[PDB]
């Protein structure tokens, strides 16, 4: 019966587009038919036009193909000696001891997994010219916004996440690009040097190098805590489990240099600051409620329940209150509520427990970690799809919060301030003068930069990049450039081949991929009409996005698979989610967070109140009132 019915699934290999017949191979017989529903799906009404109900079921069947098909390992996997996860109740300073099989997973220094099979690029790093790409692909012509779906606070956020997620070790070497006679006079840098990825042996056939993350891949907020015990002692005090901030301005500390203390302040700007200040302030918080509770608690104890506190509360708000701003649909707001509270929902969860499954309960407190058989990381294919610089504005607009807010809360402009004066150790300096409040109403307010073709800021194409301790190097950057030859440098698929991989459809000229005929043109120009030559990152700028979408349907595949897996893979959101770990107190404040605005009126109690109008602190604040729709969402017919 099983050889018979395989028989027919290479009969109905027919229905499948040839580019996936490979992948298929690999595929278990009741997979293979999940693809032929999935394709089938893609080739007729797509996804994101489906009832809720039926789109969430779409997703459920491709996420489970991608969790199948699409975890690579890469390296050794870093076992060592067998130990007792009970030894380890808490998120260690280097990551380690999560996974209770493998004590070095989602560890710093770890290696890279992939999503997609590598494609060795290194004979075409260069083709077609990173700058020149940079320059008529990249660069601003004229600003584009969100509109007020997505604000500055919600771009401070997501690179607020990169800190704690994402960075590659580099090597010593250096590499030099050049800028081409036919793209020089628009390039602010002539030339620039960098250092070249560490490219590490795994000992392997299949995947023969590899790349390490310098960050824990564990959503641990090591952006505030650090990735090793050396960065974390730089930022606790000892006194009462606490991290260090400045009691009198609610800004971070600053170090003999005028470098502020914090996790990892690598490339940073002061919208970041302002969220490891709010953090550290949510983890002092913790400490005090913990402490009041039980006097016998010490430094160390506070810290411990503090940080698992105060991490579970980041995961929770970017699920359930900044992804869903990015990705404005309902669809996506049922998907990513249901990736925390469950298909049954969360009076549901609260009231009688979690329901059993990840489909009905959530991932969060289900009864162990899953890792689908690949130890979890971060991925290269992860790393490039997060690829989102061009959120960033030219200038931030500081408004006068002295005035009476008008209608729907909205402040005049009082000062545009370069985005160069708001970067790294400048940025500290001007954000002191500014301070958190004036700051954070700004961002708030503040549409980010939509992620679209001809719109990366052009300051960053001449920046100073840092070494990882947020120390200034002497050579330059142009960073849309840097961004199109590390995707190639490390392998990961361009463009099509990046959609075969993960068995979309693949596209065959131009206008499958944008309805913009200037910027088909200039495409065709930069690539000599090859669409297989298209980069990754100009691929997902350029994708014409689904309704509501900030992102590309590509980059949006990665994130469906990788952010469940972030939270299913760690015993902290799974197994020791529970009273125990988290003590009754620290479980209750995760249980009760449930936003962003949560946390700032904790910390400042009438910022909200007086000059935020929309529902989510990630939405432009100004935003007019919204009247609630009486469809029950489960059955919301997207137009
Ligand atoms: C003022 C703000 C920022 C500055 C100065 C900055 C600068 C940089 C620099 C210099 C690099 C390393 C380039 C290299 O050597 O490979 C980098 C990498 C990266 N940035 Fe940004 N960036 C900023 C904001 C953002 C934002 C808003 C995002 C949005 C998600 C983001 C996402 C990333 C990612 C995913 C990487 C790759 C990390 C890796 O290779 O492991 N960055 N950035
Ligand atoms: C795992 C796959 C998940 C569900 C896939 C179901 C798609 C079929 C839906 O067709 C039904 O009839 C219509 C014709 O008018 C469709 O257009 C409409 O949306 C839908 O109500
Ligand atoms: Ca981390
Ligand atoms: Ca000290
Ligand atoms: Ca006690
Ligand atoms: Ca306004
Ligand atoms: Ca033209
Ligand atoms: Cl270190
Ligand atoms: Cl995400
Ligand atoms: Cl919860």
């Amino acid at each position: 019966m099983k050889v018979i019915t395989s028989l027919i699934s290479s009969i109905l290999l027919k229905f499948i587009h040839k580019d996936f017949h490979e992948i298929y191979a690999r595929m278990s017989l009741l997979d293979r038919f999940l693809l032929l529903i999935v394709h089938g799906v893609d080739k007729m009404v797509p996804w994101h036009k489906l009832p809720v109900f039926l789109g969430l079921t779409y997703l459920e069947v491709r996420r489970h193909l991608h969790q199948q098909y699409n975890l690579l390992n890469v390296g050794q996997t870093p076992t060592g000696i067998r130990f007792d996860p009970a030894n380890y109740p808490y998120r260690t300073a280097d990551g380690k001891f999560n996974d209770p099989f493998n004590e070095g997973v989602g560890s710093q220094n770890s290696f890279f997994g992939r999503n997609c099979p590598p494609v060795d690029q290194k004979s075409k790093l260069r083709r077609p010219d990173p700058m020149v790409v940079a320059t008529k692909l990249l660069g601003r012509k004229k600003f584009i916004d969100t509109g007020k779906q997505f604000n500055m606070i919600a771009a401070s956020w997501i690179q607020f996440m990169i800190h704690d997620w994402i960075d590659h070790l580099e090597d010593t070497h250096q590499i030099e690009l050049v800028a081409p006679k036919e793209v020089a006079s628009k390039c602010p840098l002539s030339s620039f040097r960098f250092l070249k990825t560490k490219e590490v042996p795994t000992g392997f056939f299949e995947i023969k190098t590899g790349s390490q993350n310098i960050r824990t891949p564990w959503w641990d907020s090591s952006v505030i805590y650090g990735s090793n015990s050396k960065t974390l002692d730089r930022v606790r005090t000892y006194k009462d489990g606490k991290l260090k901030i400045s009691e009198e301005t609610g800004l971070l500390l600053h170090d003999e240099d005028g470098l502020a203390i914090s996790g990892d302040i690598r490339n940073s700007w002061a919208g970041v600051s302002a969220l490891q200040a709010l953090f550290i302030k949510e983890h002092n918080a913790v400490c005090d409620a913990l402490k009041d509770e039980d006097d016998d608690l010490e430094d160390e104890d506070l810290y411990r329940y503090a940080r698992l506190v105060t991490s579970a509360v980041v995961a929770k708000i970017h699920t359930i209150d900044w992804t869903v701003q990015l990705l404005k649909t309902d669809t996506l707001l049922a998907g990513m509520r249901a990736n925390w509270y469950g298909l049954l929902g969360k009076k549901f969860k609260d009231s009688f427990g979690h329901a059993g499954s990840s489909i009905l309960g959530g991932v969060v407190g289900m009864k162990k970690p899953q890792n689908h058989g690949v130890p979890y990381s971060l991925t290269e294919d992860f790393t490039s799809v997060y690829r989102m610089h061009s959120l960033l504005p030219d200038q931030l607009h500081i408004l006068d919060i002295d005035d009476v807010p008008g209608t729907n809360k909205s402040l005049p402009l009082i000062q545009e301030i370069s985005m160069r004066d708001l970067i790294g150790r400048k940025g500290e300096e001007t954000m002191s003068h500014i301070g958190f409040t004036k700051l954070m109403v700004s961002m708030g307010h503040q549409a980010s930069g939509a992620l679209e073709l001809m719109n990366y800021p052009m300051w960053l194409r001449d920046i100073v990049p840092h070494d990882p301790n947020g120390q200034a190097r002497p050579d330059h950057v142009d960073l849309a450039a840097l961004e199109i030859y590390r995707d190639r440098e490390r392998s990961v698929p361009r463009y099509n081949e990046f959609r075969r991989s993960m068995f979309m459809i693949p596209i065959t000229k131009w206008e499958d991929l944008t309805e913009d005929e200037e910027a088909i043109e200039v495409l065709d120009d930069v690539y000599d009409g090859d669409v297989e030559e298209l980069d990754l990152l100009v691929g997902l700028m350029a994708e014409k996005k689904i309704k509501g979408f900030a992102i590309s349907e590509t980059a949006f595949y990665i994130f469906l698979i990788m952010a469940t897996r972030r939270l299913e893979a760690d015993r902290f959101f799974t197994s020791d989610f529970n009273e125990t770990i988290y003590t009754k107190k620290g479980l209750e404040w995760v249980n009760t967070t449930e936003s962003l605005k949560d946390v700032i009126d904790r910390h400042y109690p009438d910022m909200t109140d007086k000059w935020m109008n929309s529902e989510s602190a990630f939405s432009v604040w100004d935003s007019p009132p919204l009247t609630k729709n009486p469809i029950p969402l489960y059955l919301r017919i997207p137009s």
